[PDB]
């Protein structure tokens, strides 16, 4: 049921090295907030297809955790910020523009429970994007798996695909522990079952209950930032 496997990841690192092509496009970063106690905070940027950093934000209440990660954007030159906001997060849209103030960065409430992004659009790659993804959550995370696909099929299999459609793992950028953190959290996000033939993940809830496995915040941060907020 996992939808991301652990050769993509070792594949996509430092795959634009490998391939030959630099990072271009805006600088984007998201938010997994956690409330104040056992589950680490996440943050992830990337440059255009370019991962930079993958941080964990340890010991923080909600409020400290979002002042963290709203520095860690302006200090990535961020364009783009996200949160989740289907939790806890709901609430730190003040903070988060507080943050911003005077500086040109959007920031954007992702929530993962909502009908997908541009539904009605035909699905790419009479079926329409919301005929085939349940929600953002499942959307976003699809995104990240099929970028990272054809970026295992052009480093190990010689197969040509535009840089803008892969996703790289800038290794010395992250940082071999962190990067390590999150190809671990990576390869536990599975399908669940779904009454209307949709994709579905699991919620990080569900995955603690059935599977004892800890918050994947580190994953879900990275797949918040495959969304590039219009």
């Amino acid at each position: 049921m996992a939808i991301i496997k652990r050769e993509w990841l070792e594949a996509a690192t430092d795959a634009h090295k490998k391939l030959g092509w630099k990072a271009k496009g805006a600088v984007v970063s998201a938010h997994d907030p956690s409330d104040t106690g056992p589950d680490a905070k996440g943050y992830a940027s990337r440059h255009g297809s370019v991962v930079k950093r993958i941080a964990e934000g340890l010991l923080m209440d909600i409020n400290e955790g979002a002042d963290w990660a709203t520095s860690l954007a302006i200090e990535d030159g961020a364009d783009h910020y996200l949160w989740d906001g289907d939790g806890v997060g709901a609430g730190l849209r003040r903070q988060t523009t507080e943050a911003f103030s005077g500086k040109k960065i959007t920031a954007t409430m992702f929530k993962g429970s909502e009908s997908p992004f541009d539904e009605d659009a035909p699905y790419q790659a009479v079926r329409t994007i919301g005929d085939v993804f349940r929600n953002k959550r499942a959307q976003f995370y699809y995104a990240l798996a099929d970028r990272l696909y054809l970026t295992y099929r052009a480093v190990v299999h010689g197969e040509y695909a535009d840089p803008d459609d892969m996703l790289s793992f800038d290794k010395e950028a992250i940082g071999e522990k962190m990067l390590e953190k999150l190809f671990a959290e990576l390869t536990q996000i599975q399908r669940k079952f779904n009454n209307n033939g949709k994709l579905e993940l699991m919620t990080k809830v569900e995955m603690k209950q059935k599977l004892g496995i800890p918050s994947p915040n580190l994953a879900d941060a990275l797949m918040m930032c495959m969304h590039c907020p219009a």
